């Protein structure tokens, strides 16, 4: 259970986000117990962000292994009434957290939140908090690194040997590690408190049924009241236990583009909570992805959290800047390519009405690009046991955004080779037992010479698919990656279930240009997606277009990576290439709703 | 034999560049017999230049065959009183030449001058002159084009079947075809001219003996005449029939960058011709390269013939500015990569002081990057025939040029597998034979794992080395690029004969930057360069840096090339990346001769 922190009436809400010391592991930082003294001889990196781009050294963007925050806690005796939790929002990839030397807790998954209360004990007059960040990724981690397997995308023509050990990534995106979003402390009453709350919509007519579940620790009473916006009270019931329902008379109901949010009080005990909360319904119905019962098109990206210099770490003008550029573009929707994102994004997409579909960790499962998913024992991808814990904790922080519309389980798994649906399908099952909204699941498909064997078919409620005719195939050749496409994206019509891309795009460099098609410029990327949507406007169960990628972002080094990945619509500051005048064009005659009807 | 066309007292040089009518063959031209018609539907062409670039369209760039140049030809019958040539300076890749429909030539070999009598008899007063250009390459053609060889650096993630048949270039450079270099009508007296001058010289003690041999087609009197610059006769010798020798006084030599050109002017019944000629020794004496017995360090670059929008077109004020440059850098040679280049920048070269390393257009004669040189029955590379002629026309034009110091017999040829050395040695012993100053030879090596195999050790006077230590391997791991750079050149320092760099470098975009190793961007360019020097300044065999590229230019399309190579010093409109200014410092300090002694 992972509620956001908030400010309340109960809750008091204190954020260590600042300057903190820092320091690379030299292999001897648990030996010599660094976390129990004043770190030495240590830099000072801003918190929250990814480490790897705050200095100009290469060894420390490309360090392996664990490195050393610390900052001093210093915090009133006065708190000790208070249950006292210190929330991690996230810390890539592993973390152990340390207060006065005490090991507190530990965490595996570098993109979702925990925490930990601080026992009264151990809260001296001045303490120290002491965070080690572990980077490494292997077969183990999600996302998933290399151990054996050979590099794809950055090969070289001649083997070498490397001068250090670094890690493989199995993912293009750069491994951008840290105290990625930022940590707080917070309050709440000791004996009686609210940890988790769930709920779940139905539409009778203009009434809205609300369902709700209140988990609580401790014995108190349970009271849930719904407001406006401007603060009249909707619905109210006292004294209800943990389930319960109400119902909202001539409900808002929250469209793509145009949100409302409620504002659902909680009261228990002494304790006090609000949510903002959407009401709004998702179901797939034929070919149909229907939002309020109406046909949804999505028009939109893949994105990345990666900006200059904080990496992968929370920066909240962007987020309003992105926003913006995505309403000034005429999208309605995103993918949280390739890992849950910051609370602050979801909460403000809920606010903003922008549609998302939401993204474990599990990008590089695939070890053929020894089976994938042979045993474990056999060597096969030892991942599905953290995949499981990934999509209970994604799901638990996410199950309430209005905005989240559909679950990707993975992204560009290798799901056309043997075993792969017997990896997949206990994740599935697991995605629909915990959503309380039963709302569509996916994985995002991997382009492959054997496509009508992707699980995906037998899995997915929408197929989700990323295509590059036109770049990885069929490069400077338009029309026969339009013969391509049609040939492909036929089958998938023929299905008779809603598919879309998730990922279609072209390498583009900002300032290149010609007038005859040639890879990298800005002209390209334009006939690029003209020469797809002359397909796929043509195909009836093709209900969704989402580019890779909204902005140029970091990757690993290699041959094909011009400084990272160019297949933004905008570069890394957010600026438009042709490609992106070009969408707001495309998307300005295209309705959210009843497009393909 | 062939003379550079020059205007003189007995001979007339007219100009037919200018705009032409140009037509794609259709598959048709040959059968309709297009030469003998006026070309019906035509675009214009400007000649001299590449077809390619031209217009905005990619059927025309990316045309496979034929294309049809056509114009007027009306000129004075007092002309044929005359003999009277029509000189194509270079049509590439093969030519058909019509006047009249009546076909005059053929020729095979894109970059080397051909010509043709016009029999006095096809002249009417009105003529048509039609030259049929083809741009085919294939296994037999020098540059080589592959059959059924796999494309290395335009492979696709997922094959396709192309919209329609296009050549397959075995070489980086894009494939700019048309008439490439100047077309001119000249005139010499019928009965007895000059066909072929032959200049050696000897310097004993202060005083250069020149040898000459002057070939001449009928009967007459032979006179020859050696002036300084000012016009003072130095040497004069009359009634000398075919083979002479001639002393000067007090010669002043030719050295690089401090260039002196006298003007040998020779007679022969009426016919008058001029040629300049610079007088100095080249000798290579244990590990050093001897220019006037003095021991060179070359400092500059690969080029290619390459600027928009006439592709490989002749483009004099851009030669000028070029060589302006490499002056303005400190830089003192380049070689002709990888095909001969215009007779306007090598007699430039000639005036300025560049020095020359004069290539064949043997580039791609390698087929498994089937053995490439195994019997032509077996499926071997069917290029030799070609490559003996392309020999014998490249010394015949350019064995005159002070500047040409060393031939270069091909350019990354496998030489490291079997029948190479059987392939390779009867072609280093044409250029012997045939180089009346019996000059340096080399092939220029392509980068390889068994780098002790290379049939170059067994045949090369200079050993010339294409390495990417930083680049094609060892990207973004420049410590690992310097310890295996030191561990293959410590080997051929270890032979204790001449070896040089002729291509290093980093692709490099022109406004991409960081501060800390990345790929791409400029920095990271410069601290390849510096990485490499580190391990070539130690080495006292190695007597010259030449870098890949002098500047950007036009490739195939493919992942790897981010709109053509980037490994340019220079963006393609010759503007200084930070690595020029890099080499500018770097030259600057670094002498001409007696920097290894
Ligand atoms: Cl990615
Ligand atoms: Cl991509
Ligand atoms: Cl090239
Ligand atoms: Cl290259």
């Amino acid at each position: 259970a992972m509620l956001y922190p908030i400010l309340t009436q109960s809750r008091m809400l204190i954020d260590l986000s600042g300057t903190w010391r820092f320091k690379l592991d030299d292999g001897s930082g648990f030996e010599k117990k660094w976390y129990e003294k004043t770190l030495d001889d240590a830099q000072l990196m801003p918190v929250p962000s990814s480490y790897n781009d705050i200095k100009e050294s290469a060894d420390l963007r490309d360090h392996y292994g664990w490195v050393f925050y610390q900052r001093d806690l210093n915090i009133p005796a006065y708190l000790k009434t208070q249950r006292i939790v210190l929330r991690f929002a996230a810390v890539t990839h592993s973390a152990k957290v340390y207060v006065n030397g005490t090991l507190l807790c530990e965490h595996k998954g570098g993109f979702l939140p925990f925490e930990t209360e601080i026992p009264e004990n151990l809260i001296r007059d001045e303490n120290l908090l002491t965070v080690a960040v572990d980077n490494r990724i292997d077969h183990s981690t999600l996302p998933v690194g290399r151990e054996d397997e050979s590099n794809v995308l950055g090969g070289s023509f001649f083997p070498y040997t490397p001068t250090k050990k670094q890690n493989k990534p199995n993912f293009d995106f750069f491994n951008y590690c840290g105290i990625t979003r930022p940590v707080k402390l917070y309050t709440t009453p000791k004996d009686a408190y609210i940890s988790d709350i769930t709920l779940t919509s139905s539409l009778e007519n203009n009434t809205a049924r609300i369902n709700y579940k209140i988990d609580t620790k401790g014995s108190a009473h349970t009271a849930i009241g719904v407001y406006t916006k401007q603060g009249v009270c909707v619905a109210q019931t006292e004294n209800t236990g943990t389930e319960g329902s109400l119902t909202i008379e001539n409900a808002v109901l929250w469209e793509p583009l145009k949100p409302y949010l409620y504002e659902v009080k909680i009261s228990f005990g002494e304790d006090r909570y609000t949510l903002p909360y959407g009401i709004r319904s998702v179901a797939v119905k034929g070919n149909k992805f229907l939002i309020n019962n109406k046909p949804f098109y999505f028009k939109g990206y893949g994105k990345h959290e990666d900006t200059f210099p904080a990496g992968r770490g929370l920066n909240m003008p962007m987020n309003a800047k992105d926003i913006s550029l995505m309403k000034w573009q005429g999208a309605n929707s995103f993918r949280t390519s390739h890992y849950p994102y910051s609370e602050e994004m979801m909460r403000l997409c809920d606010e903003e009405g922008i549609v998302v579909i939401d993204e474990t960790t599990a990008v590089g499962v695939h070890l053929n690009f020894v089976n994938t998913f042979d045993p474990i024992e056999q060597g096969g991808i030892r991942t599905q046991s953290h995949h499981k814990e990934v999509i209970k904790d994604l799901i638990a922080r996410d199950k309430n955004h209005a905005c989240v519309v559909m679950w990707s389980i993975a992204n560009e798994a290798d799901t056309g080779s043997k075993g792969a649906y017997e990896y997949f399908k206990p994740l599935f099952d697991l995605a629909r037992e915990l959503d309380p909204q039963k709302r569509p699941c996916t994985l995002v498909s991997l382009q492959m010479v054997n496509y009508k064997e992707d699980c995906t078919i037998k899995l997915s409620d929408v197929f989700c698919l990323n295509r590059y005719y036109g770049w990885y195939t069929c490069g400077a050749d338009l029309q026969a990656a339009e013969k391509m496409c049609r040939e492909e994206l036929e089958f998938w019509n023929s299905l008779g279930k809603p598919f879309m891309y998730t990922e279609y795009g072209a390498d583009t460099v900002m300032g290149l240009h010609d007038t005859t098609d040639s890879m990298f410029t800005e002209e390209y990327q334009v006939e690029y997606y003209k020469t797809n949507h002359k397909v796929t406007d043509t195909l009836d169960c093709f209900i969704g277009e989402q580019v890779w990628n909204f902005a140029d972002f970091a990757t690993s080094q290699g041959l094909i990576r011009v400084q990272g990945n160019k297949k933004g619509l905008f570069t890394r500051d957010r600026k438009p290439k042709l490609a992106a005048h070009y969408f707001k064009e495309r998307w300005s005659k295209i309705p959210d709703f009843g497009y393909k009807k």
